[PDB]
Protein backbone atom coordinates (compact mmCIF):
# COMPACT_ATOMS: atom_id res chain seq x y z
CA UNK A 1 0.00 0.00 0.00
CA UNK A 2 0.91 4.11 -0.59
CA UNK A 3 4.81 3.35 -2.12
CA UNK A 4 3.53 0.48 -3.79
CA UNK A 5 0.37 2.45 -4.87
CA UNK A 6 3.13 5.01 -6.49
CA UNK A 7 2.09 8.09 -5.01
CA UNK A 8 3.57 7.98 -0.84
CA UNK A 9 7.70 7.45 -1.55
CA UNK A 10 9.66 10.55 -0.84
CA UNK A 11 12.61 11.91 2.20
CA UNK A 12 9.93 12.84 5.22
CA UNK A 13 11.89 11.93 8.39
C1 LIG B 1 10.15 13.87 -1.04
O1 LIG B 1 11.20 14.61 -0.33
C2 LIG B 1 11.98 15.65 -0.99
C3 LIG B 1 12.15 16.79 0.04
O2 LIG B 1 13.40 16.71 0.71
C4 LIG B 1 11.30 16.09 -2.31
O3 LIG B 1 11.81 17.35 -2.76
C5 LIG B 1 9.77 16.19 -2.07
O4 LIG B 1 9.56 17.07 -0.93
C6 LIG B 1 8.32 17.01 -0.20
O5 LIG B 1 7.21 17.15 -1.12
C7 LIG B 1 6.63 18.47 -1.28
C8 LIG B 1 7.74 19.41 -1.78
O6 LIG B 1 7.29 20.17 -2.90
C9 LIG B 1 5.95 18.89 0.06
O7 LIG B 1 5.79 20.31 0.10
C10 LIG B 1 6.81 18.42 1.26
O8 LIG B 1 6.76 19.39 2.30
C11 LIG B 1 8.28 18.14 0.87
O9 LIG B 1 9.03 17.75 2.01
C12 LIG B 1 9.16 14.78 -1.84
N1 LIG B 1 8.80 14.12 -3.13
C13 LIG B 1 7.55 14.07 -3.61
C14 LIG B 1 7.39 13.42 -4.98
O10 LIG B 1 6.57 14.53 -3.02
Amino acid sequence: ECCEDGWCCTAAP
